[PDB]
This record gives C-alpha cells, sequence and structure tokens, in this order.
C-alpha cells in the first residue's frame, strides 16, 4: 500500500504536485481547473499591487528541451487573488499558495500588511517572489545579497505568519552559502521553492536567423529539460544548508520519474511548469500515477523514505 | 560559388572557426599533436597551473543524453609543459596555437605570464586568461568577484606585453553583463572573450542508482552539451554587444554546424567544441566544417563575416 500524501505547513496534501508560480494560473477559470485538477495544491499567479498588462508579444516559446519566456509579469493585481484566497477558494480540495512579487519593498510590505487577515482566516499561504526585477542597473533582487536580505527583514517585520520564498538559481558554492546564511536569519521563511528560470538564456531560430520572443532582444528565462540539473543542485544544496526550513522543487518536472528525482534531492513539494503548460491540469493525474508506479517498481510506500536520500560517492 | 570559413584576427589567418574548448582532448603530448592533425582550424592547451596537478578522484567527468557534467579538478601537466610545447613542438605551419592559463592566485599568473612572454614574442602562441577558476576559500569563482577580476586583468597586463583574450562563466542577468562588460572594456589587451565555460554546480542523479554520477563535492559539477546552448548564445551576445572593440570566441552547446552557425549568428568569430569532442574526437572537425559549409550553401552565405552578430530581433 502505497502513499504519496505530504504533511507540512499544519496542511495535509494528498500529493506533492502543484503547478509552478505564473504557469495556468492568471485567471479565475485557470484557478478553479487547478483545484479541480489532480493536483495536491496550487499557486496564484505572481502578483503586483495593480494589475498588469506584462511584456509584448510574442513572449513565450515552447522548444524541443524545454521553454522560453519574459512575459513580464502579466497579472490581474493584488485585489484579484487576495478575494480568490478570501472568498472564493475551495480549501476543502486542497490548500492554496498565494505568489507574491510586488516591484520595491513599499509594494511588498503593503500587500502582505492585508494579506495578514486572510492568511490567518482562511489558510492561505505566501509564496514570496525574490526572483524578481530589481531597479534600474542592479540584478534580480535575490542577486543582489543585499536587497533580499532587506526584502525578507520588512516583510518579517509587518507579516504575522510564516512564508516561503521563491528563489533563483545560484552556480557557485559561495552563493549557496551566503544565500543560505541569509535565510537562516529568519525563521518566518519556512520553506524556499528552487528554482525559477535560469535566467535570460537567448533562443536563436537557425531557419529564420532570429531569435524568438520579442522582449529584450530575444533573452529570456529557460524552463523545462533543459533546467533539470540546476533544479536539482539548488534543491539539494539548500537542503543541505537550511536544515529548519522545507524544500519545494521547482524545474524540468514532465514525469514521475523527474519528481521522483525532485524528492531524492530534498523537495516536498513539486511544481510543474513547462510541461503543464504544454499539456493542461490533466497532466496532474498522469504525474501521480507515475510517481506511485516508480515508487512501486522501487519498493517504496512513501516519500517520507527516500525525501533528501540521494547517494553521494 | 565558392565558400570559405577563413577566420582573420589577432595577426593572424585561421583556415576555420573550429578548436578544441580548453580541458577537452589537449592534456597530453600525444592529445595536442592529434589536435594539430586535425581538420580543426585551432587549438587550445589544458588550463595550467603552475605545477602539474592531478585533479580529483574519479568518477570526475560523465556523459549524458543532454551534455555532460564534471569536476576534473583542473588535472594538467604543468605551465613548463605546456610553455615547452608552445616553444619547441607546436607546428604553427599547420595552425595557430592557444595556451589556456588557470593559475590560483595572481602571483601565480604574474609569473607564468613573465615566462610566457617571450614564447609569445618568438613563436607566437596566444594566451587565454581562465578567469572562470577557483577563488580563495568563502569566495565564488574569480569572475563572479569582480574586484578579483578587476584586479587579475590589472596584475596580467602589467607585466603581460601581448594581447590575450580572457575564458568567461555565464553571466544571467543584464546587471550583471553590464558590470562584466564594464571591467573587461577597462582592459584593452583582452582582444577577445570566450563565453562560456560550463555552467556551474549542477547536480545530476541517477534514477536507477538513486545516486550522483561523480564523486568530487558531492556530486556537484560543471554542465555541457545540450544543456547550455542558449546559455552560450546569449552570453555571446550579450558580449559581442557590450564590448564592440573585442572579438566573441564561442563555447558551449556545438554539436553540429547548425550549432556552430548559430554562434556565429549570435556574434562568435571563434567556436570552440567541448562535451561534443569528447564523445567523437578529433575526427569531428572533418564533420563539423563539412556541415557549416553546407548550412551555409543552403543559406546563400560565402563568408562568416556575411553573418556574425547579425542575429534578428523582433
Ligand atoms: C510562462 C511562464 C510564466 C511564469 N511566471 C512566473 C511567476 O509569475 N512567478 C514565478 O515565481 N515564476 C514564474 N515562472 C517560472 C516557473 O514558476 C518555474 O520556476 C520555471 O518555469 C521552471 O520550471 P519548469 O522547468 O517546470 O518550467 C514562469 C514560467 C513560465 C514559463
Ligand atoms: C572534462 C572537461 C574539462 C574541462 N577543462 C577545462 C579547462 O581546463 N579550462 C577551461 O577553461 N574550461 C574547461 N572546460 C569547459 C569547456 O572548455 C567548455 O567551456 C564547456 O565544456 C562547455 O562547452 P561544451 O558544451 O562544448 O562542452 C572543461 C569541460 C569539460 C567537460
Ligand atoms: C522586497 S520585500 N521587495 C523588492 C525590493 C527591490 C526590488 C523589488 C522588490
Ligand atoms: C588573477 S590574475 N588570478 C587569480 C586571483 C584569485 C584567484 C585565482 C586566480
Amino acid at each position: 500500500s502505497m502513499s504519496l500524501q505530504v504533511n507540512l505547513l499544519n496542511n495535509t496534501f494528498a500529493n506533492p504536485f502543484m503547478n509552478a508560480a505564473g504557469v495556468m494560473c492568471t485567471t479565475t477559470e485557470e484557478l478553479v481547473a487547478m483545484t479541480e485538477s489532480a493536483s495536491g495544491s496550487l499557486v496564484s499567479k505572481s502578483c503586483t499591487p495593480a494589475l498588469r498588462e506584462g511584456n509584448p508579444t510574442p513572449r513565450y516559446q515552447a522548444l524541443p528541451l524545454g521553454s522560453i519566456n519574459s512575459m513580464g509579469l502579466p497579472n490581474n493585481g493584488f485585489d484579484f487573488y487576495l478575494a480568490y484566497a478570501a472568498e472564493q477558494h475551495d480549501y476543502g480540495k486542497k490548500p492554496l499558495f498565494l505568489s507574491m512579487s510586488g516591484l520595491s519593498m513599499r509594494e511588498n510590505v503593503e500587500m502582505c500588511k492585508r494579506l495578514a487577515a486572510v492568511a490567518t482566516e482562511k489558510g492561505v499561504i505566501l509564496e514570496l517572489n525574490l526572483s524578481c526585477p530589481n531597479v534600474p542597473g542592479k540584478p534580480q533582487v535575490a542577486y543582489d545579497f543585499d536587497a533580499m536580505r532587506q526584502c525578507l527583514t520588512a516583510v518579517s517585520e509587518v507579516y504575522p505568519h510564516s512564508f516561503g520564498v521563491k528563489m533563483p538559481p545560484y552556480f557557485d558554492f559561495a552563493h549557496f552559502d551566503a544565500a543560505a546564511e541569509i535565510l537562516n536569519e529568519f525563521p518566518k521563511v519556512q520553506f524556499i521553492t528552487c528554482i525559477n528560470s535560469i535566467g535570460n538564456g537567448l533562443v536563436i531560430d537557425a531557419e529564420t536567423e532570429s531569435v524568438v520572443i520579442k522582449p529584450k532582444q530575444g533573452f529570456g528565462g529557460l524552463g523545462g529539460r533543459y533546467v533539470l540539473p540546476t533544479a536539482l543542485a539548488n534543491i539539494n544544496a539548500f537542503y543541505r544548508r537550511c536544515p529548519g526550513k522545507l524544500i519545494f522543487g521547482c524545474g524540468g518536472v514532465y514525469t514521475g520519474e523527474d519528481a521522483f528525482l525532485h524528492v531524492l534531492a530534498g523537495a516536498s513539494m513539486v511544481q510543474v511548469g513547462t510541461a503543464l503548460q504544454e499539456e493542461g491540469p490533466s497532466i496532474f493525474e498522469r504525474l501521480t500515477s507515475e510517481l506511485l508506479g516508480v515508487m512501486a517498481k522501487k519498493r517504496y510506500q512513501t516519500l517520507d523514505e527516500f525525501r533528501g536520500k540521494v547517494r553521494t560517492l
């Protein structure tokens, strides 16, 4: 007898699967579809205080090995996602995460102050997106360790609940150490989601001799097959260095086997982006079946039996 | 129509843009000779330290469906060995030679460069300075530490009276492309930039064995091959745009003439081959020249200059 059950953050999840923030979670219809899917949870589109159009199109391209995008945070605005959490979401069906991506400290502070009551009353959980644009001349927030520390200090000061942080990938042990040191100073940070896209790749179409997306001269974040080893690295790096926190995996999941690798590396929840974009929410029925299949063949009954247990040489 | 893969840079003529990536098939005399006898336009010797180095425990390289992962740990025969090859053995009549240098401090690079100067003058060997190299404990690789990078280029420029190039890690943010380019532009002796070294510290897990696949560093290692092509193209183009006074050498994800075509369209002058060369051997250069000419014929190009850096934006 097997189970994909996950228990964390004072909640029970039927399985570890959910969407990645930004994928199929912007409209009411999408949020309802995610809730009615086989997924263990869902997260709403990263939001700004007001509605945002996002970047000019084309801004997403599916690729043989994944995807490239420069969406530009198109979203319905904080009021919309707050109202969904407060009044519409069926918590009977699964827990809900709300992704927040303000473009300044002030924006996140003011949204968090309002989110507090809804988290208390309804149980929505914050995923704070630190893999977000910074002021002119500076890199994305989590690549600016001072901006990151300031952000976590401000949110921790004003937001009376646990929360999690969505992180970009790092590529150097000194950066894994520096980022973990900062995260470990904030006890309210109870989960870390690794990873957002590999930033600023450039896809060129040999047939057209051109880039494939319009914003930023064709530069955009990579997802899909491209990012799996990077995702596993980050999941495991933070699993090791932040032992008091949970890790959520994100990046490169197309199959139950991929999800199995996320969990071996240390993941508690497993988020699905590019594959979900291409297949729709029916993917969750397939992924749960496949993960159970993998577990059956390997003689595992629960996720606890192998989470974080990747063997080193 | 008569077509040509010829490249002209740093007072040299290259028959075609292809060469090995530093670290791949270029450590021993036998490998260096094999690269010289190959159809490649050039070659670069294994990144060297002042003395020989064993490198990391094995397994330290693993080929993968989508590329490779490695943590080699700079195994190399030492600077004297590569200097002697450049000074006394290399057949410059066949093709130009690059020497990759990866000292582990400023002093190490300064002392090697002082000795390299005369051989560069007399024989024409060209330095590729590897700044995608380990730094002091607690610090990231040198090119991720902008002050250390600047200090390294100042130290080398002071003692090395020739042009050289720099091998760079990938960056992932426009603010970093800007910062890096600003530093590189300060050093006119840096006449080429090689983009990119591996995507650092990936982690491959074998689902069957439930384990990592390399021994050093808990299985973490640099990614090469198909995984890295869009990242390589991005870096090639980012520096092509930001460093107009320099040439860019592409490295990352090249398996076919079409891939090389993309490198050139992004801005590459030379095109280095790593993972694919490791898997196929130096015969790969015959295939790659043929394929690139084929791509050019079908697209109606006769020279590389006709499309270098001309990628269309929307
Ligand atoms: C079209 C698109 C929109 C996205 N929007 C968001 C977002 O709003 N917030 C966020 O944290 N990540 C966003 N992401 C990144 C994903 O959440 C995920 O980190 C990334 O795509 C890697 O997962 P994959 O390999 O499963 O695609 C987006 C990705 C895509 C492709
Ligand atoms: C086994 C191995 C050894 C390498 N050694 C070096 C080295 O000594 N110096 C260096 O600058 N890069 C080294 N690299 C990185 C390659 O030069 C190249 O940047 C990287 O492999 C990406 O190219 P590819 O996608 O063609 O493999 C090495 C890569 C591999 C796989
Ligand atoms: C931190 S809570 N928010 C922030 C700071 C700087 C840029 C964007 C967002
Ligand atoms: C720069 S020339 N060399 C250097 C400095 C610090 C660490 C490694 C190499």
